[PDB]
């Protein structure tokens, strides 16, 4: 059902190719008189593993069409690329590095992210994102969230930070919803601090092992402008990164809590 509504694009349809990635381009679609985004494959050869995986990525984005999930329009062949809605503000990662953000916006970003993740986990069967980090949380012109980057999702280096400890303890464990919950904990931490996690520490491997034994990013202090809400968010964050997956809350329980923070 997913591959049906998608379109094949041709590069002549696009103009004004302008790098936004980190490769991703903002392109004008001339006939539609609107801008779109296209994520082009890095590889030198137009490989058949990729062309099917980019389709998978697109197909999974269409299955989770929702307010807080990036819309997807289809595929380009001429350059192999995934075609999708353009988000004017860009990534959360970029926003956290740009300037201090008002607290009420921080709580809204967190909530909206939680709402979208809840939507994925409520599908039948659940859809695990497995790559939730600020670089894949996109923000529209009005700073509303749309989750993106479904390359690793399953219907069954920055990344070590977002990796759950059970994924380091066990070779080849079954992916579950509790993976996404841990990663979300590390997303909250970044929103609280506006820092990248472990950006100080040099021995990546040493930190890995410490994490297996319950070590996490340093807790931020309670902020002056919204100390009640901030304390509540820090507390939620901590339950979300618990070492035991089964103790971590569900996104159903999380969204209930983050909604109260937005008042
Ligand atoms: N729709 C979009 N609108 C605007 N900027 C985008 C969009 N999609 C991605 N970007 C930007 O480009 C970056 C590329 O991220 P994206 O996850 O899409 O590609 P990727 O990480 O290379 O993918 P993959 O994991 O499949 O190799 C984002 O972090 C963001 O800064
Ligand atoms: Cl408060
Ligand atoms: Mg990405």
């Amino acid at each position: 059902w997913a591959l049906g509504l998608l379109r094949t694009f041709d590069a002549g349809e696009f103009a004004g190719w302008e790098k936004v990635g980190s490769q991703v381009y903002k392109v004008r679609h001339v006939h539609w008189k609107t801008w779109l985004a296209i994520k082009c494959s890095p590889s030198l050869h137009v490989d058949d593993r990729e062309r099917m995986e980019l389709l998978e990525e697109a197909k999974k984005m269409e299955m989770a069409k929702f307010r807080y999930i990036l819309p997807v329009y289809g595929i380009c062949q001429e350059p192999v690329g995934l075609v999708m809605e353009y988000m004017e503000t860009g990534s959360l990662e970029k926003l956290l590095a740009s300037e201090p953000l008002p607290w009420d916006l921080r709580f809204r970003i967190v909530h909206e992210t939680a709402v979208g993740m809840n939507f994925l986990h409520c599908m039948s069967p659940p859809l695990l994102h497995l790559n939730l980090k600020p670089a894949n949380i996109l923000l529209d012109a009005h700073y509303h969230v749309k989750i993106s980057d479904f390359g690793l999702a399953k219907c069954n280096f920055g990344t070590i930070a977002y990796l759950p400890p059970e994924r380091i303890r066990e070779k080849s464990r079954l992916f579950d919803t509790k993976h996404d919950v841990y990663s979300f904990a590390i997303v909250i931490w970044g929103v609280l601090t506006q820092k990248k996690p472990f950006a100080d520490e040099k021995n990546i491997l040493h930190i890995m092992m410490k994490v297996v034994k319950g070590h996490r990013p340093e807790l931020p202090p309670i902020c002056r402008p919204r100390p009640r809400a901030c304390a509540s968010l820090i507390g939620l964050m901590q339950r979300c990164w618990h070492a035991d997956p089964q103790v971590r809350p569900t996104f159903q329980e999380i969204t209930s809590e983050t909604e109260d923070l937005c008042e």
